[PDB]
């Protein structure tokens, strides 16, 4: 054995937030510096940020108070799955106050518009898009922050993820002190995972979309086409809360995870992942529930290897109605049109290396995912696995 070092601890516990509302950084903007609460979303590749007054906005970004803001004479307009915002292009220069020391001249989008896009209490007034140009507005010329971070500094082409769930729900001020987890940018902090990292390859630089080629609830093969799994695409994509599947394959996990947890029936509206289910303070239970294995590529030739998930992790904590003294949770499974996604609720077990030099995605067993004494999240490989091409969709 060997005791793994941590090596980035200016940046370790820089995160805030939770699933629900997002994970965030503080980021300033501007000459002099304009602090500002950033959403980390791997899932887009536009760095915005409100710059007028807003309901749910304490702040704002203020251009005209700011020495070395660019102006772009351009428009900009980015639809998400749901959620939108318009803005005003330009540039300034932006920083990250718990993360590399240095100073970088990034594109920013100035929100002037938007329609549920902003989340009244998430403590958050911008984006930062880290996915690649391929998918950033208006296109691909617009230089995604992490780009330009790279280009002008000596910063590894690398960030790795800890996102941590508390297990439990988090009020308004508690969710304000609580340390949401980690955003290492430029390397791999050893003291926040256990076990081995497995890579899985980044199929195409534009989401950092990645291939899953076989699914189980607790070791139950679900036996669906593997192409049905990445159809039209599978994403990591810290931005969103749920694991969001495809249709087809979501009918078929609920039918399974149902199944599983037979002993005890819920209505409709918690597999709709609408309505929150209620047990007595301390007695959910977790072993009726099956975890979630999740087959993704391996860098080898015909290997594989598997990260699998407890029900700690896709049930999603929140505060009973009547704030009582019950543990409350909703399903954090929903059906998608547009492929797989692997949102927080997933990453909330893992500590996830964005490994864009390299062009691939590690995943570990996080030193801060929710579990019992019973069952633990896991990374396990190899497996033999053969066709794996196939899994991947084309249009
Ligand atoms: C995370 C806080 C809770 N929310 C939002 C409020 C209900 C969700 O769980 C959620 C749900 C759905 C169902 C989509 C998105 C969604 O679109 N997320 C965005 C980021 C985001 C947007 C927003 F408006 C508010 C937020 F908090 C977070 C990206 O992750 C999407 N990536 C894929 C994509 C899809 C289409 C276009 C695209 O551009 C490149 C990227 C987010």
């Amino acid at each position: 054995e060997p005791g793994r070092r941590g090596s980035f601890v200016e940046m370790v516990d820089n995160l805030r937030g939770k699933s629900g509302q997002g994970y965030y950084v503080e980021m300033t903007v501007g000459s002099p510096p304009q602090t500002l609460n950033i959403l980390v979303d791997t899932g887009s590749s536009n760095f915005a940020v409100g710059a007028a007054p807003h309901p749910f906005l304490h702040r704002y970004y203020q251009r005209q108070l700011s020495s070395t803001y660019r102006d772009l004479r351009k428009g900009v307009y980015v639809p998400y799955t749901q959620g939108k915002w318009e803005g005003e292009l330009g540039t300034d220069l932006v920083s990250i106050p718990h993360g590399p020391n240095v100073t970088v001249r990034a594109n920013i989008a100035a929100i002037t518009e938007s329609d549920k896009f902003f989340i009244n209490g998430s403590n958050w007034e911008g984006i930062l898009g880290l996915a690649y140009a391929e998918i950033a507005r208006p296109d691909d010329s617009l230089e995604p922050f992490f780009d330009s971070l790279v280009k002008q500094t000596h910063v590894p082409n690398l960030f790795s993820l800890q996102l941590c769930g508390a297990g439990f729900p988090l009020n308004q001020s508690e969710v304000l002190a609580s340390v949401g987890g980690s955003m290492i940018i430029g390397g791999i902090d050893h003291s926040l995972y256990t076990g081995s990292l497995w890579y899985t390859p980044i199929r195409r630089e534009w989401y950092y979309e990645v291939i899953i080629v076989r699914v189980e609830i607790n070791g139950q093969d679900l036996k669906m086409d593997c192409k049905e799994y990445n159809y039209d695409k599978s994403i990591v994509d810290s931005g969103t809360t749920n694991l969001r599947l495809p249709k087809k394959v979501f009918e078929a996990a609920v039918k399974s995870i149902k199944a599983a947890s037979s002993t005890e029936k819920f209505p409709d509206g918690f597999w709709l992942g609408e309505q929150l289910v209620c047990w007595q303070a301390g007695t959910t239970p977790w072993n009726i529930f099956p975890v979630i294995s999740l087959y993704l590529m391996g860098e080898v030739t015909n290997q594989s290897f598997r990260i699998t998930i407890l029900p700690q992790q896709y049930l999603r904590p929140v505060e009973d109605v009547a704030t009582s003294q019950d543990d409350c949770y909703k399903f954090a499974i929903s059906q998608s049109s547009t492929g797989t996604v692997m949102g927080a609720v997933i990453m909330e077990g893992f500590y996830v290396v964005f490994d864009r030099a390299r062009k691939r995605i590690g995943f570990a067993v996080s030193a801060c995912h929710v579990h019992d004494e019973f069952r633990t999240a896991a990374v396990e490989g190899p497996f033999v696995t053969l066709d794996m091409e196939d899994c991947g969709y084309n249009i």
